[PDB]
C-alpha cells in the first residue's frame, strides 16, 4: 500500500525529537524544552524536559500527556489504522482540554510535524481556575505515573480523530487526582489520511531524574502499543 509505505518510511529507525512548550497556568508563566528520540518500531520514546524559565509551577506528571502518538507501535495487522503517521511529514494538530477533578483545567494546542529529520512537537498550554493551594499549584502529586489505555475514534466530519481518556495521578496523601482528557487531532496538510476503526493505545510511562542536572527537569520513558482490533 503506497500510503502505509510513506508514513512507515519516516518512522522505521530512530528519529530525533524536539519538544517546545509555552505555558501560563493562572498567570504563572513558564517554558519547557525537551529533546530525545523515538523508535516507533518498538513503540519506544526517550525524552528529557527542562524548565528553561526556572521552577516549573505545576507538577511534572501533569504535563506528561501534553509532552507524540506517531511513535506508537501499530501491529502489522493494524497499519491501516495509523492516523498519526499517515498525516506525516506535514503533521497534525493535537488539541486538548484536560479537567482536573475539583480543580483547574489545561487547554493545549500542539503541532506535531517534521522539521527536516527532526520530529517537532510545539505546544501552547493555558490553565485556568486552579486552586493556588490545590494538588496542582500546591505541588501535592507524587513523581510517578500509572499505565493507561487511550481510546481512539474517527472524527469523520473533521477528517481527523477524537481521543478520550482518564489519567489518575497519585497524590502524596495516598489518594488520586483525576485528570479527564478530551482530545481532537486534525491533519495540517490537505492530503489523504488514514481514518481508523475504534481501537486503543496502551501506555506505560516511567519518570526519572538526571543525576547531573541542576535545572528543574523530567526524564520520561514511554512505550506505546496499538491494540483492540484483533
Amino acid at each position: 500500500d503506497p500510503m502505509v509505505s510513506k508514513g512507515e518510511e519516516l518512522f522505521t529507525g530512530v528519529v530525533p525529537i524536539l519538544v517546545e512548550l509555552d505555558g501560563d497556568v493562572n498567570g504563572h508563566k513558564f517554558s519547557v524544552s525537551g529533546e530525545g528520540e523515538g523508535d516507533a518500531t518498538y513503540g519506544k520514546l526517550t525524552l528529557k524536559f527542562i524548565c528553561t524559565t526556572g521552577k516549573l509551577p505545576v507538577p511534572w506528571p501533569t504535563l506528561v500527556t501534553t509532552f507524540l502518538m506517531c511513535f506508537a507501535r501499530y501491529p502489522d495487522h493494524m497499519k491501516q489504522h495509523d492516523f498519526f503517521k499517515s498525516a506525516m511529514p506535514e503533521g497534525y494538530v493535537q488539541e486538548r482540554t484536560i479537567f482536573f477533578k475539583d480543580d483547574g483545567n489545561y487547554k493545549t494546542r500542539a503541532e506535531v510535524k517534521f522539521e527536516g529529520d527532526t520530529l517537532v512537537n510545539r505546544i501552547e498550554l493555558k490553565g485556568i481556575d486552579f486552586k493556588e493551594d490545590g494538588n496542582i499549584l500546591g505541588h501535592k502529586l507524587e513523581y510517578n505515573y500509572n499505565s493507561h489505555n487511550v481510546y481512539i475514534m474517527a472524527d469523520k466530519q473533521k477528517n481527523g480523530i477524537k481521543v478520550n481518556f482518564k489519567i489518575r495521578h497519585n497524590i502524596e496523601d495516598g489518594s488520586v487526582q483525576l485528570a479527564d482528557h478530551y482530545q481532537q487531532n486534525t491533519p495540517i496538510g490537505d492530503g489523504p489520511v488514514l481514518l481508523p476503526d475504534n481501537h486503543y493505545l496502551s501506555y506505560q510511562s516511567a519518570l526519572s531524574k538526571d543525576p547531573n542536572e541542576k535545572r528543574d527537569h523530567m526524564v520520561l520513558l514511554e512505550f506505546v502499543t496499538a491494540a483492540g482490533i484483533t
